[PDB]
């Protein structure tokens, strides 16, 4: 409206366009997901755009095969002023999109399924542009969802505390209206959480377990950095010897860029003298490799390995 009204409401272009997207999604899910699909196509530098008939009548594999042939250096690799901020922005868009979809649309069975199937689809593609763009998207997606899960946890605790000061208040008395709503609320919140955990699995099994060993080092680096973020944010789901092995197996990686990332991940874990216990078996299993890298070959990898080992000593 007025200039005062806009400035006091710093809605960004992103937030603005994610708000427009959500309205458009509510009128017509199809055209809205078509636009979200094309957006992923166009962030790869792919010059094609999918039409509704394709969308309505074609499997992602088909769509992907067709957009593959329409490939002319993609937005994520360009240098220049007019692409400096792109990666930062692509990453923020996926966090804004989900943050905003997190109460209704996320839990529909159509939006997140379209997106994740398309991101899995592009992360199999022989085109680097597709693998790099989709995987960075999938990794930021997983994190957006882990945030959704952390918000749910907080609501699950308020709904659990609240169900307790009602269950106790009755005892002997017929289960009333409040105790049936709360006992439902609690069921919803847990089913909501299952849905998130489901999406996390499709993204992890479908994209992460294949990409972290990607031929391109930048892609392996995108994966490691992010599994590090999951393990710190959401320890109980993500900090365990199955997920950690990924990080362990990748200390042996060939590129400084990636070894550096494995160490930065383990650093952020071992600083928290609280999940320090949950790294016991992992410290035993990979101490020889962590310790070896202190004289790594690449100065700044070594510097970090040293900072890691001192962090471990201190515990």
């Amino acid at each position: 409206g007025t200039l005062f009204e806009v400035v006091k409401l710093g809605k960004s272009a992103m937030q603005s366009v994610v708000d427009d997207w959500i309205e458009s999604y509510k009128q017509d899910r199809d055209i809205a997901l078509l636009d979200l699909i094309n957006f992923f196509i166009q962030c790869s530098g792919c010059r094609g755009t999918v039409r509704i008939e394709m969308f309505r009548n074609m499997q992602n594999a088909e769509i992907i095969r067709k957009m593959t042939e329409e490939f002319d250096d993609y937005p994520l690799t360009m240098p220049g002023p007019q692409w400096k901020k792109f990666r930062s922005n692509f990453c923020e868009f996926i966090g804004v999109l989900i943050r905003q979809c997190q109460y209704s649309i996320i839990y529909d069975e159509y939006m997140m399924d379209t997106v994740i199937s398309l991101l899995t689809g592009l992360s199999d593609s022989q085109v680097r542009a597709f693998r790099h763009t989709s995987t960075l998207a999938a990794m930021k997606l997983m994190t957006a969802l882990v945030n959704v899960a952390l918000n749910l946890s907080i609501h699950q605790d308020n709904t659990q505390r609240q169900y307790e000061a009602e269950r106790n208040k009755m005892i002997g008395k017929r289960a009333n209206e409040r105790l049936e709503l709360l006992l439902q609320k609690r069921k919803e919140l847990q089913e909501n959480q299952d849905e998130i955990e489901n999406m996390m699995n499709s993204i992890f099994k479908g994209i992460f377990v294949h990409r972290y060993r990607d031929a391109i080092a930048e892609i392996r680096a995108i994966c490691i950095e992010e599994i590090g973020v999951w393990m710190k944010m959401y320890s109980d789901a993500f900090l365990n010897d199955s997920y950690l092995k990924y990080v362990g197996w990748t200390l042996h990686d060939r590129q400084g860029e990636v070894r550096l990332k494995c160490l930065k991940a383990l650093q952020s874990l071992y600083t928290n003298r609280e999940l320090f216990p949950k790294l016991e078996l992992f410290t035993n299993r990979f101490k020889d490799r962590i310790v070896s890298m202190t004289l790594d070959k690449e100065y700044d990898v070594a510097v970090e390995a040293i900072r890691l080992v001192t962090l471990i000593l201190h515990g």
